[PDB]
């Protein structure tokens, strides 16, 4: 019978107001003997009715491929409400119910730190520019860099990763000409997360 | 039927002369009615003698679980030799085989940052010193920390990260109390990685006044 993954907003859209989250149902292998699939959605157990159904749409594996999207307000999110797929088609022995919410455990507010290059490194002709995160919770985070307003999307970001305290870390490391750091250019770290004031903080880094 | 699963050495292992690197044969899901497993070991298709096999124990769901132990010479592993466990078993169709070797690829030397707190941090009570490693092929590595002549225990260390020019890099945090950084103690992050020479690097951070 067919599967079903069901997969959460993105973290800067659920926490940039501007922005629209939605939570995606997916459902693979959906053969032609029966093709027609019924959801029904659910916020905390209460039925909600504005999904929006895609045309369902053919494979390589010649089986077929159907997404139902939901929009979800900002703070049901983060207020951690639940979001129930349940997935009907005929082929099923029985209807499949996928459930799916934010992150739990106590917020915790990030500590952003930028870093400037290491002397070291200053003899190459590109110099790493570090922006290190630290002390948050949960993991769902957005980190961006950028100079004059502008995107600078040279960088790297790694993964959260769990701290001996409990909370999570990770370092972006932008990458810029030497030239553009000696000439004194300001650059500028983004964090979003959901225990930021605003959900929003910049910290920035000159020579 | 059994399983076998064929696990490498820790890449410090490979990387130390003073470390015994070592591939591990695990062979689980023996029944009691066909006990015996036989092991065969290559080197490049070529056997080899001196494995050390453990005698058959039986686990808590009335299987034996039997192991095999191939000590290997750190250069063969680190030139990319192929290491090959064959299983033999009456209750088998024909022998299990697993081979294992070390990540392909051109290796590239890591470069090593020491990074000193944000003035951010310092009014904390605990600060933050970063070690980054960039540039390095393939991602195996070990990063470690020490200050006069002991071992850190405080730090973590983030996976490999693929950049953009297809290296990797990492970055490694050590939490001290502020006092030992004020107090001017030096602190040390060593590297470990095939494409340094020595297999070792260490790079030193203490406050700059
Ligand atoms: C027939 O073919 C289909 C499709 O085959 C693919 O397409 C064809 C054309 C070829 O290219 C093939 O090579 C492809 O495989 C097969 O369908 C596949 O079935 C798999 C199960 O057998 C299933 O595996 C599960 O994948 C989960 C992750 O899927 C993610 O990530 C992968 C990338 O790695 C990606 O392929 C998927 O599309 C899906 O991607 C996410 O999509 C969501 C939904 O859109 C995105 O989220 C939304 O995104 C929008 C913007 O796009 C917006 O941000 C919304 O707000 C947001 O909601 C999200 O961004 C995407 N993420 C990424 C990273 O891309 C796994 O998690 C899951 O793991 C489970 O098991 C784990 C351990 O095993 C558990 O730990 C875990 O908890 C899970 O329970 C599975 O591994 C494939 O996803 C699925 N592929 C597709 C495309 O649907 C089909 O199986 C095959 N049939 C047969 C008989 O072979
Ligand atoms: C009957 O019981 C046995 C035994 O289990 C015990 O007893 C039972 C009754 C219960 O009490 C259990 O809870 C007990 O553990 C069962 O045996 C298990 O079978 C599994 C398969 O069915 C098998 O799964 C595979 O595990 C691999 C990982 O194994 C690692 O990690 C786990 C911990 O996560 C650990 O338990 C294992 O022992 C093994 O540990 C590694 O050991 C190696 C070798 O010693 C270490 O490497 C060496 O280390 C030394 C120094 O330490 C030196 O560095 C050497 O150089 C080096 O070689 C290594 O460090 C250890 N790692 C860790 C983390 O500890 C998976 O990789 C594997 O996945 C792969 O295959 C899957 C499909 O099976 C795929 O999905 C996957 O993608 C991969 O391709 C499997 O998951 C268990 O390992 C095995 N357990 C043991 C103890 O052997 C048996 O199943 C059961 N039968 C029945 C019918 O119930």
């Amino acid at each position: 019978g067919p599967s079903v993954f069901l997969f959460p907003p993105k973290p800067k859209d659920t926490l940039m107001i501007s922005r629209t989250p939605e939570v995606t149902c997916v459902v693979v292998d959906v053969s032609h003997e029966d093709p027609e699939v019924k959801f029904n959605w659910y916020v905390d157990g209460v039925e909600v009715h504005n999904a929006k159904t895609k045309p369902r749409e053919e494979q390589y594996n010649s089986t077929y491929r159907v997404v139902s999207v939901l929009t979800v307000l900002h703070q049901d999110w983060l207020n951690g409400k639940e979001y129930k797929c349940k997935v009907s088609n005929k082929a099923l022995p029985a209807p499949i119910e996928k459930t799916i919410s934010k992150a739990k455990g106590q917020p915790r507010e990030p500590q952003v730190y930028t870093l400037p290059p290491s002397r070291d490194e200053l003899t190459k002709n590109q110099v790493s520019l570090w922006c290190l995160v630290e002390g948050f919770y949960p993991s769902d985070i957005a980190v961006e860099w950028e100079s004059n307003g502008q995107p600078e999307n040279n960088y790297k970001t790694t993964p959260p990763v769990l701290d001996s305290d409990g909370s999570f870390f990770l370092y972006s490391k932008l990458t810029v000409d030497k030239s553009r750091w000696q000439q004194g250019n300001v650059f500028s770290c983004s964090v979003m997360h959901e225990a930021l004031h605003n959900h929003y903080t910049q910290k920035s880094l000159s020579l």
